[PDB]
């Protein structure tokens, strides 16, 4: 099987996220043929040489994973556009591009991390189109680590002072682009499987969850496509009257 994840927003004041996405790599992930993550792995990114510790308890979680004979996979979310060569390499991971179509077990699937299908949020593609100029990453990163933490901290807190959903025609569009029956994605937040036309055909459109209160994949089998809820940690079972 397969796996794709997304949307752990992963930050260090959510340690019970990190530890459930810990448990996952440390069990799950190590029977899979492979793991793509489909952006916003962590909650904010503001380039590789930032010595955040979770950034490298991250990496080593996850190079254990390849190292176990699983390759990993990351396509960037809006949160997490700024990752880059340095931590593939510490992470073992390779990075993909915004679209990728993949083969899985013959099934040809469209992966992204669904942000450029919101086509209706005119002020987050407007952020994007700038934040994703080479000329404006490279001045970013260019700048001392602690006027880019102050920069993103404002940033942050000026946002927060609701995601859009995709827009339907750009599904359409992405699908017949690229002339598939399947697309994984994350972003909305909406986990969901979604019947459409493409390509004059029945199309779905599968999206992953956010890791709030429990995590989420999808599993592609040979035979079937499967979207996953499951707890952060072990619960165990422990024990009315009639
Ligand atoms: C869907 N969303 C959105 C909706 C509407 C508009 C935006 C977003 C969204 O995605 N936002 C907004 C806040 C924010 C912070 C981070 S960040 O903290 O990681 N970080 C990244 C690197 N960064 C700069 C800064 C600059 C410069 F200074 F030049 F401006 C350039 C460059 Cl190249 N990077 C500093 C901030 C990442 C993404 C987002 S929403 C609701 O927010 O989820
Ligand atoms: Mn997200
Ligand atoms: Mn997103």
């Amino acid at each position: 099987a397969t796996l794709f994840i997304a949307d752990l927003h992963l930050q260090t004041e959510e340690p019970a996220i990190t530890a459930g996405f810990l448990r996952f790599l440390q069990g799950e992930a190590r029977q899979a043929d492979a793991l793509y993550i489909l952006g916003d792995l962590f909650e904010a990114w503001i380039g590789d040489d930032d010595p955040n510790p979770l950034h490298q308890q991250i990496a080593s979680a996850i190079k254990a994973v390849v190292d176990a004979g699983v390759p990993c996979y990351f396509i960037h979310g809006n949160r997490d556009f700024l990752v880059g060569q340095r931590f593939a390499r510490q992470s073992g991971m390779i990075l993909l591009a915004e679209e990728e179509r993949l083969d899985l077990y013959g099934r040809e699937v469209l992966i992204m991390h669904g942000d450029t299908l919101c086509t209706d949020d005119q002020g987050y593609l407007a952020f994007r189109a700038k934040v994703h100029t080479p000329w404006i990453q490279r001045l970013f990163l260019a700048l001392p680590l602690f006027i880019r933490h102050r920069i993103a901290a404002r940033m942050r807190a000026d946002s927060k002072a609701e995601i859009m959903d995709v827009n339907p025609q750009a599904v359409v569009d992405a699908m017949e682009r690229h002339h598939v029956q399947w697309l994984i994605h994350g972003h909305t937040h909406r986990p969901a499987v979604h019947e459409l036309q493409a390509n004059g055909q029945p199309a779905w459109r599968v999206v992953l969850g956010a890791w709030h209160s429990e995590g989420s994949m999808v599993k592609v089998t040979p035979d079937d496509v499967e979207l996953i809820h499951f707890p952060f940690l072990e619960e165990n079972l422990y024990f009315h009257h009639h």
